[PDB]
Formats: C-alpha cells, structure tokens, sequence
C-alpha cells in the first residue's frame, strides 16, 4: 500500500463486519464464529475466526479470521483482526475506555502467544474459546512459547477466560481443514 | 476502514520505507531506528521504532513505529508494523520463505509478549534490541507476561537475540518522551 499497512478482507468477512447481529447466548456467539471459520477456509484462510461482542448484549462489534497466507501477513491471526477492527469501529485503541460497554472476544481456539499479548493490551474484559491448544496442535498449528498459566495471567489482568465452549463443533472444522 | 485492517503511516515513515538505504553495522542500523523513534514521538506516536533489514547485506526492507494511539489500534506496535510491512513488500507471510535473504529485526526496545510472538511467526532469524525491559518499565510501560527465559526461547527457535545495543541513547529518548507526556502544557515540548 506504500502509505499504509492494509490487510483487505474477503467478501464474507467485510459482510460480517457490517451486518447487524445481536447474539445473546455464549453458544450463539460461538456458533456464528464457527460459521466464519468455515467461510474462511473456503476463502483460502486458516481454520480460525474470532469476533468481538458487547459482553452483556451480545451485539457483534467486529470479526476477524486467519488471513496470514492470502494476506501475506504473519500477524493476521483472527484475534488480531477482530480486536483491531473493533477498535477501529469504536474509534479507540482501548476497548475498556471509560463509557464503552464491556467487550468480549469469542474465539474459535485458544490464542497463540502473540494473540495472548494482543488480548491483554486490547481492553477486552472477557475471552471465550472453543478449541483447546492441544486440538490446535493436533492439526499442525503452533501456540508458541506462551507462559505457564496464561489463563491465570489473563485473569490477573481483569480478563475472565472461558474455554471448551462448542469445542467439539470447532474440532470438527479443524479436522476437516487438516484432511484437505 | 471497517472494510479492512488499515493503519496509515505518517509521512516520515512512508519516506523511511520509500528510500533505498543500506546500513551494514549493527550500530548503523540501530542508529537509524533511533532516528525513527525521535521522528515518531514528534508525529504523535509512541517512543518505539523497529526495522527489518537483510541480515547479511544491511539493505533496509521496511520500518515501523508505534502508532497505537494515532492509529486507534493496540496491535500497532513498532515490531508488528515493521514485520508486516516487510512481508507485504516481499509478498510473503514468511520472511524465511525460499529464495528470500535472511532477515533481522532491529528494534528500539525489547519486545512485549505480543511482539515476541510476532517475531517467532515472522520468519526473521535475528532480533537486535536497544533498551531493556527494565528501561521501558521504568517510564511506566509494561512488557506483559513473557514466558520465563524468553531470550532462550527465541534462540531455541533459531532466532539469534542481542540486547543493549545503543541502550543509552534509546533510554535517553524514552525519558524524553516520558518528560513530555503529561497534560500540563510545557513549551520545551
Ligand atoms: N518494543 C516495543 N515496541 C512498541 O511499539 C511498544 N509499545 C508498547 N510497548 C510495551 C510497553 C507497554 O506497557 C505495552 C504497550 O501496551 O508494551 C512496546 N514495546
Ligand atoms: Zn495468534
Ligand atoms: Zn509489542
């Protein structure tokens, strides 16, 4: 781009970031995130997606997917895209800015060490994961050197963590990606 | 864009990325990354800069700076920008892809935990830092929860780590940023 770092997004993902969605139940939020996984694989991306929602309402704020290969950008993990697009939409770099509602990142899989970092600086107050890190390793993705007790590390910084939500459904999509 | 991840580059950073530049010595590369720190603080960004070089020729591939506040993006650390812009120019996610020259990330401070992870994924083979984690913490920033022995973890993944290079000057700049970052107007800022 020359005068910007610009990561374009495939049509289904631009649509996800510009369509109204309020999904109140945690599993509804995760189900939608898993639909973005499948759309992403069809759009040449990795089998990972994530979306930022208002924690209480379930209003979708932004979504992201793994666009590393087609985007030529190793930082383009789903969590980075979802967090950055939510910040852009809300016009702030910090999702816990006074007066903003609490934000939650709903992710198809436990975060790698980069995304662990990004979650901490983002301002989100909640993280909900579907596939576990052993599930992601089992299809050839590396979580990298996260610290021991990364979940506790998040909790100590005010981010409550849920894991294993619709895990089996997320794993079916991981195993599919791997098989092809 | 709500249609894309888009972090615009200030003009001095477009300039840095446009102009061919070869810096052979570690100190030369770092001296230049420290010019960008000072330019970035003047262009409303954080006191941090980084650049990707060809390790064995010193050719500059891309530079980045902290644009967290001006770019409304908490992901927009120097290292993230430099890595990603380098990737974009060379048209690969992997700086270690076949046929590419080995790359080195030269950075004004030790990476926070996010950037540490970015460095592992990026395909650079060397990381060279100026200010230490304690330096940046001393002006109130926080590197976050890096794993124990993060430097050894890099070397275990084949990424050579050097720290402390022009640390005194990089520390001078952090203090200068610190001294200017308050709300009470002060003319000499
Ligand atoms: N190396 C490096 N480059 C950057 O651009 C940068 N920006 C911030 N930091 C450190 C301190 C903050 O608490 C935390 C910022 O949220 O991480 C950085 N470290
Ligand atoms: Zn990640
Ligand atoms: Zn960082």
């Amino acid at each position: 781009m020359n005068d910007a770092l610009h990561i374009g997004l495939p049509p289904f993902l631009v649509q996800a970031n510009n369509e109204p969605r309020v999904l109140a139940a945690p599993e509804a939020r995760m189900g939608y995130v898993l639909e973005l996984v499948r759309a992403n694989i069809a759009a040449d991306g990795g089998p990972f997606a994530a979306a930022v929602f208002e924690r209480d309402s379930g209003l979708l704020i932004a979504a992201g997917t793994n666009r590393v290969v087609p985007g030529r950008c190793s930082a383009a993990h789903a969590e980075i895209l979802a967090l950055s697009l939510a910040q852009a939409k809300l016009d702030t770099h910090d999702l816990s800015a006074d007066g903003l509602p609490a934000c939650e990142l709903v992710t198809s899989a436990e975060p790698c060490v980069m995304c662990f970092g990004a979650v901490i600086w983002s301002g989100v107050r909640s993280l909900v994961c579907a596939a576990r890190s052993d599930d992601v390793e089992a299809i050839g993705f590396d979580e990298g050197p996260r610290p021991e007790n990364w979940m506790g590390g998040l909790e100590a910084r005010g981010i409550t963590v849920t894991t294993g939500l619709l895990r089996d459904a997320a794993c079916a999509l991981l195993r599919e990606y791997n098989a092809c």
